[PDB]
């Protein structure tokens, strides 16, 4: 009955139904995005009216539509015409994926192409790369794709050590016609192989690794009720799941004494870029948004025991539509787990006597998703002090190139021959704030540091400053790690029992943001990776910085359009956008198969409590 | 018969027997630092003479010494007069905190300010700090500490609750006199107990936390022989343990098939400060340095399990000397323990469908140490991938004082008229670099932005730029968070099969550095925390970034002073320091008892191995 509760298979058959009823689904049609909609502000109608948000492609071209609709009532409540050339693409669908090497197969261009180098075209793979906005006038109106060749010696061989530099193709999947092939001249494929599970490469196994064993005799301290209602040490949230962001956190809340206290409404990543910077034709072009062209958690893994979820783990299995408004599950897509965090606090006292240790938890939900050669983690923290964290774990294996002979200045050599461009992995977390409630407000928080003189006479005085943002048109916020700077969220109607607003401070990892040249392609349609913190008054329609269609679209839209209504942001019903990323510079270590790097953000209370909430934690 | 084996208790009384029989070791004098002495470069010279230095305290006043004695012929190697009034005062003496509050005890001024607060003085603590170098002429020459006053209303009463400000006083421990006592004015005790033991501030205790077993059935991945000597996961190093210094790591190494590649040669926190930044005259000369002033290592806990260490623990019990030469073991004062760390790499293919995971581990070598308030933890972790790591984790209860009616600007409020003055934690880690060798290079690394133009038309471009540090007047650098910059050190001379020379990455956290003016006494005395990042020459007597007697000295000592010699850093055997520590505004969460926060640095592998490492890592 919680109108928080993950979509189910009847729903997403009901929402089938109702667009079929309503003639808006026949043969010709694709779900390219189906999501259920959150509540609106405010209990609404006497009860809950469950609706589903759908974004229909069509396969002949006809202009696409978003619709809305009631599963409850069984009703369109809305559809609109789309104008893809200009309010964007819909997201590229995974049936299109292989049509761009299918085409090229056939092409006279492509093929002279690559005899030229040798090269059988059965053995040829082409990622289907999202083609982004530029000059190219023919792609007003046409959905694209770009492709880029990699080389596959047998079935179970990784391509991606085989990249066919100087040639590239732009392919219109739905005219079914190539629009251009681009050879700028061959390069040598590079040679050594990249199997990673091949003993040749691998060596004998390492037989030195003993076991560790995990396990909770007496079960998790955590109960899921609802079927996605979580409650662990005194917290109380929602798991929910979007086929586009993820894992999405609702009404996260904290029990303190006799009153559940909301912080965060809904917290995910809203978006999730990957700008490449090697300035070679071939890849200039490069701008791969996981999230908003491609949807994340299509690609939602399913995770083995042992082997991604260790220990005692209890999984959700949420349902997404395919491309033809059927339900599809995606097994043990979601784990979630407790575990052991080191020390919480500790101290032994000189003049009591007493020595006192406890132990600290996190309560872990995460999943895992796969787009081509990448592979991220995503995992949401809650620790027992009221922190709350969000890590993104980056792995696969690297997107490859040739490597010039006279060396590169954009991009790394990581075998003979191979190279990996530049690029950056720019995440987005949206937090729709609740701190106490939703009458919350934004402050920069900057160290200060103080002048030797009158009142400072032995030059060792230092502060800080605290500054609210009250309107949008100021709430686009850099870093600064030389000032300690941090952003905490307060409700300036709700009080701890020292008479100050309760809070929550942001603490940023800091790393370097947007590097494009501000006048680029990518900065513009990347406009929110350019900033680190962001902050806008709630409003149902401002989902994601970037837009609801991201794929083939100019800026215009997302977070820069928001910011422009300059609303009133103090002590307001608002949303905390953080701008978070890792800037690759591959090194010899990630070829073949990568190790994870990892980047995030976390959120601790600032006064939020009347004292540490950990008292009551037991010794053993 | 290792030459980088812990010292034990044998060695510790043959030092004492050496000093008492050569007649330095008489009635007064006192044992202010013991600790072996590291192999001088080359050990082409078998059986290593075993040589512990020792500085020797004389309670009396006459002059203190530092004398090197060989535990191995039985012999003093040498005996240095020492002038504190020109290089330091020695180390504090744990039998000198008591000396604090019992002189007062019996001062006239100190009692008249007692009486005025309705404090009976037995119940009154006395907090022994460091005094450091101000306007204070008749100090200098003098053995000072300087006394702040806390209630304890019973035997188990965490004074820290009760703290009495506007008053301060400074004794010289050497003389036992009473210098001076300040009473600024009468400011209420804090009235709120802080004991986090007691029910009524507990309240009931959770239980719902369900148990964690955490074991490993055949035992752990690693081994130890040699009593120190760790080899874990192709990794090989040596544990030692200093009284100052605490936990020191040894020869750190890596397994690269047939040969053993040095990483780094000694590891260390060389230093650690805490400056407060509250100008009011009652703590505006607080700044103790716990690493050079107090030895941190001499008050390392004792570590249980299932409390402090959780799994398969391996323990050390190092030996230290009390103050009269007695050797005193602090059993299981060192935690050992390997343990799971996540995901180490995931690939799940869309063109081979081959589906890749492999799980991470990390090896655990710690201590805690506790100076009266405050408590560290102090973490080096060595990866699977490569990467070295340090954490500290700072805890305990936070350094009180009263909240000034009106507010103030340099203290927080974190119950009813108890105040918590704004201060850092700053520490300093010494590592003797030896990146497959000694011939070591330090390169600064930044991101380069690239401006849209020719040869980056799209402008999306962007690079990076690496410059050697070649001379130590060159090497005292600012971290640049924006830039995303790190430290390379390599090996010029030793080059990966891409004919590149070998290295690892130094990342920083980008904290805030020491923030007191330039013109302060603190920001002499702890130069080295004023910038992130410095290099040295390798010099046996260089020891620590603040120099060899902290204690009472004028300022310039350590760093600054070898950097000022300016030697060559380019291709030679080289030390780097780096500086990272944290800011703290403490938060009302931070009381009774604070949560554990943290700080540290890593160093990944950059180009040092010639693909990933970890292909040889079974699925398990
Ligand atoms: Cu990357
Ligand atoms: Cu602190």
């Amino acid at each position: 009955a919680s109108p928080f509760r993950l979509a189910s298979a009847g729903e997403i058959s009901e929402v089938q139904g109702i667009l079929r009823t309503a003639g808006l689904l026949g043969p010709e049609k694709r779900i390219a995005y189906l999501g259920v909609l959150d509540p609106a502000r405010g209990a609404g109608s006497e009860a809950e009216d469950r609706r589903f948000r759908v974004f229909i492609h069509d396969v002949s071209g006809a202009r696409p539509q978003e619709v809305t609709v009631s599963v409850t009532n069984g009703t369109v409540i809305s559809a609109v015409e789309l104008d893809t050339a200009a309010t964007g693409e819909l997201p590229v669908l995974e049936e299109e994926f292989e049509v761009v090497e299918q085409l090229l197969a056939t092409d006279e261009r492509w093929l002279k192409a690559l005899a030229a180098r040798n090269l059988d075209v059965s053995k040829v793979r082409v990622a289907p790369l999202s083609a982004g906005v530029f000059e190219y006038a023919e792609e007003r109106g046409r959905r694209i794709l770009r492709g880029l060749a990699f080389v596959q010696d047998f079935p179970e061989d990784s391509a991606w050590a085989h990249p066919v530099d100087g040639l590239v193709a732009y392919v219109d999947v739905v005219s079914k016609e190539v629009t251009r092939v681009i050879d700028t001249g061959v390069f040598p494929v590079p040679a050594e192989h990249g199997n990673y599970t091949d003993p040749e490469l691998t060596g004998p196994l390492r037989t030195t690794q003993k076991p560790i064993s995990i396990t909770q005799p007496e079960g998790p301290s955590f109960t899921v009720t609802g079927g996605n209602h979580i409650e662990w040490e005194k917290w109380s949230l929602d798991v929910g799941f979007d086929v586009r962001e993820g894992v999405v956190l609702h009404n996260i809340a904290f029990r303190d004494g006799d009153r559940l206290r909301p912080i965060i409404n809904r917290a995910s990543i809203a978006e999730m870029v990957v700008p490449y910077g090697d300035p070679s034709p071939i890849r200039s072009w490069q701008n791969y948004f996981a999230t908003g062209e491609y949807l994340v958690g299509q690609y939602a893994n399913s995770l083995e025991l042992g082997c991604d979820c260790l220990g005692d783990i209890t999984y959700l299995s949420p349902v997404i539509s395919d491309a033809f408004g059927n339900p599809r599950e995606i097994r043990n897509g979601i784990c979630m787990h407790e575990e052991d965090w080191g020390i919480l606090a500790k101290h032994s006292d000189l003049w009591s006597g007493i020595n006192y240790t406890r132990r600290n938890r996190r309560m872990v939900i995460s999943f895992f998703t796969t787009i081509g050669n990448y592979d991220y983690g995503f995992y949401w923290y809650l620790y027992l002090d009221g922190t709350i964290e969000f890590e993104a774990k980056a792995t696969g294996v690297v997107f490859t190139s040739a490597f010039p002979e006279g060396g590169s200045d954009n991009i790394s050599q990581l075998a003979p021959g191979l190279g990996a461009p530049f690029h950056q992995h720019i995440f987005s977390a949206r937090l729709d704030m609740a701190i106490d409630g939703f009458t919350n407000r934004v402050e920069e928080e900057d160290v200060v540091r103080q002048t030797m003189g009158p009142g400072n006479e032995r030059g060792n005085a230092f502060s800080r400053k605290r500054t609210v943002l009250t309107r949008e048109s100021e709430a686009v916020r850099e870093a600064d790690a030389r000032t300690g700077r941090t952003w905490i969220i307060s409700n300036p109607e709700s009080k701890n029992r020292l008479n100050e607003p309760v809070g929550y401070k942001l603490h940023a990892h800091n790393q370097p943001t947007l590097l494009a040249d501000p006048g680029s392609s990518i900065a513009r349609r990347a406009a929110f990776a350019t900033k680190d913190l962001w902050v806008t008054r709630y409003a149902d329609d401002e989902r994601y910085p970037t837009g609801d269609f991201v794929n083939q679209h100019s800026g215009g839209a997302g977070l820069p359009s928001y910011i422009a209504q300059d609303r009133d942001i103090d002590g307001q019903d608002i949303v905390v956008w953080h701008t978070f990323g890792l800037t690759h510079f591959p090194r010899v270590e990630d070829w073949p198969i990568m190790p994870v790097d990892t980047v995030g953000f976390k959120l601790r209370p600032e006064g939020f409590f009347d004292r540490s909430p950990v008292l009551d934690v037991p010794a053993n």
